[PDB]
């Protein structure tokens, strides 16, 4: 049974790196991360900031989600993020990504008890 929280850290973190390692990186993470076992997944970003900082947005602007909930945050500073973007070529179950890093605040869905990331709904 993975958590809502433990899903959201497989997804969408990556402290290790500072930045998008290298022009591999969404190819080697979006498999590793098991997020092309079943279908590429399109889109996804990973964060390279420490799980107690990506945590503390929950506790920081508070924002519509994308879907209309409430729950979403803005983080008040920047933070290290690469965005991971499927190929037109890319053909399961060989998925192909560009590896794009990034600055910009992070917006994130917030639940539970402790109140913890999980999801990461956009870039700003």
């Amino acid at each position: 049974k993975e958590t809502a929280a433990a899903k959201f850290e497989r997804q969408h973190m990556d402290s290790s790196t500072s930045a998008a390692s290298s022009s591999n990186y969404c190819n080697q993470m979006m498999k590793s991360r098991n997020l092309t076992k079943d279908r590429c997944k399109p889109v996804n970003t990973f964060v390279h900031e420490s799980l107690a900082d990506v945590q503390a947005v929950c506790s920081q602007k508070n924002v519509a989600c994308k879907n209309g909930q409430t729950n979403c945050y803005q983080s008040y500073s920047t933070m290290s993020i690469t965005d991971c973007r499927e190929t037109g070529s890319s053909k399961y179950p060989n998925c192909a990504y560009k590896t794009t890093q990034a600055n910009k605040h992070i917006i994130v869905a917030c639940e539970g008890n402790p109140y913890v990331p999980v999801h990461f709904d956009a870039s700003v």
